[PDB]
């Protein structure tokens, strides 16, 4: 699908239907359903993410596991272990496909650039608060497909939206 010359950048991310994705450093719930989809997009591809979203991973899978994983930061000593740091979003989207994978700053950076995102809404009523992450607003250049809801096996119900642009 993709021509090797080409620079697909995609964002995937998962947010609450309030928009949340991140609070208190971490994603405030937990959903292996939306894990096993991330890994589905993602495996196997170069990933870039924020420096804060790198201290976010749990340790057991920092850097995440089958990926090449890109972390950007302005700290020149930063010490990503199985990860490379970049000091700048040129030299982080050098792959011809690459998926931006948070947090919300580096969404925010990339958006301009992306033509596809891969999005789980949560159905978490969780209300928007002073230091929270938040998922990036798509303008009507947009489009794509909205999932049905389903239950996680936990009862929490979420849905799946594949976005894409010119
Ligand atoms: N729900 C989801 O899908 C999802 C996914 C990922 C993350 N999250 C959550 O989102 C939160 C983190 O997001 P965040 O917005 O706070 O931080 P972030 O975007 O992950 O990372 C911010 C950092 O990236 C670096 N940075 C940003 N822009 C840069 C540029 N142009 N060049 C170089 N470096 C740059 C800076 O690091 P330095 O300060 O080191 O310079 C900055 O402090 C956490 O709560 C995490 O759990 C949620
Ligand atoms: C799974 C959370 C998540 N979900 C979606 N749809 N997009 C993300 N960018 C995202 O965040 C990716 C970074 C945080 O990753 C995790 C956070 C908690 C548990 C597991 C994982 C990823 C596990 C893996 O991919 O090996």
């Amino acid at each position: 699908l993709v021509p090797r010359g080409s620079h697909m950048v995609g964002l995937i991310w998962a947010q609450a239907t309030s928009g949340v994705i991140g609070r208190g450093g971490d994603i405030p719930w937990r959903l292996p359903e939306d894990q096993a989809h991330f890994r589905e997009i993602t495996m196997g591809h170069t990933i870039v993410m924020g420096r804060r979203t790198w201290d976010s991973l749990p340790a057991k899978v920092r850097p995440l596991p089958g990926r090449r994983n890109v972390v950007l930061s302005r700290q020149a000593d930063f010490m990503a272990s199985g990860a490379e740091v970049v000091g700048s979003l040129e030299e982080a989207l050098t792959s011809p496909e690459t998926w931006v994978i948070g947090g919300g700053q580096v969404y925010a950076l990339a958006l301009p650039y992306a033509t596809r995102c891969e999005v789980t809404e949560v159905d978490i009523g969780l209300p928007r608060e002073a230091g929270d992450a938040l998922a990036p607003v798509l303008d009507e250049t947009w489009r794509g497909e909205t999932g049905e809801w389903r239950f996680s096996r936990s009862g929490l119900r979420y849905r799946l939206y594949s976005y894409h642009r010119s």
